[PDB]
């Protein structure tokens, strides 16, 4: 997260961090991601694509800091790596950049709700925000391009949504962002989500009701001007989502 505040996870309960194991014990972060019920966490297939091996992930929910072992926090292994049958990707462009995780304790047990353990609700469909729409993003993702570390606390911000009309201007995405895409960014390009926010939440207030409205999934640089955030929109993929936690 380029820009924000630096935040705790009994602000943002939903957030997923994912990593990765590597060949000779090393572990090194990969991603965000949010609990959608207990034993699933959505996040974007491009995260995953390159090394499919579920046993190679590991999750928590209730963590705060890359590093600490935060109080009340779980630890999970992946049961089921669900990447989208017709992802692909494009120079700037990531299509169908959605991804399921079941996940499991060591116990084989799905998350337990506590203060800093919750879901968030899905959308509802045809039913997104208008643009103009305040809504917060969370990550451990870089706070400046040329980082090559990501921050040791977990940040959030709030950008704004942007319409279809507006992403597909010429100096902005043009045809390559589509209806299935949902743009949103700071109206002074000084907030942003970075690379390491992909597939964590961007989360809008509608109608009084906290909702997973889009997925971090793409965006040229970060916090660059007329380049807004991209994010994949949930609510086209509810039948989706649906038939793959069934
Ligand atoms: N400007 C942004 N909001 C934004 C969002 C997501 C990003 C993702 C990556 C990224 O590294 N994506 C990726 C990583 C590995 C494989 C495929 C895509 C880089 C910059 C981003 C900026």
């Amino acid at each position: 997260i380029i820009g924000g505040e630096f935040t705790t996870i009994e602000n943002q309960p939903w957030f997923a961090a994912i990593y990765r194991r590597h060949r000779g014990g090393s572990v090194t972060y990969v991603c965000g991601g949010s609990l959608i019920s207990p034993c699933w966490v959505i996040s974007a297939t491009h995260c995953f694509i390159d090394y499919p091996k579920k046993e190679d992930y590991i999750v928590y929910l209730g963590r705060s800091r890359l590093n600490s072992n935060t109080q009340g926090e779980m630890k999970f292994e992946v049961e089921n790596l669900i990447l989208h049958k017709d992802y692909s990707a494009d120079t700037l462009a990531h299509h169908n950049d959605i991804a399921l995780l079941k996940i499991r304790s060591k116990e084989g047990r799905c998350a337990q709700p506590s203060r800093t353990i919750q879901t968030i609700a899905l959308p509802s469909m045809y039913n997104d925000p208008q643009f103009g729409t305040s809504c917060e993003i969370t990550g451990f993702g870089k706070e400046q391009s040329t980082d090559y570390l990501y921050p040791e606390q977990l940040k959030m911000t709030v950008v704004k949504l942007i319409s279809h009309r507006e992403c597909q201007q010429p100096h902005y995405y043009g045809s390559e962002v589509t209806t299935k895409m949902l743009c949103a960014a700071d109206p002074q390009w000084k907030t942003d989500s970075c690379q390491g926010d992909s597939g964590g939440p961007l989360v809008c207030s509608l109608q009084g009701r906290m909702t997973l409205t889009g997925i971090v999934s793409w965006g040229r640089g970060c916090a660059l001007k007329d380049k807004p955030g991209v994010y994949t929109r949930v609510s086209h993929f509810l039948p989706w989502i649906r038939s793959h936690t069934k």
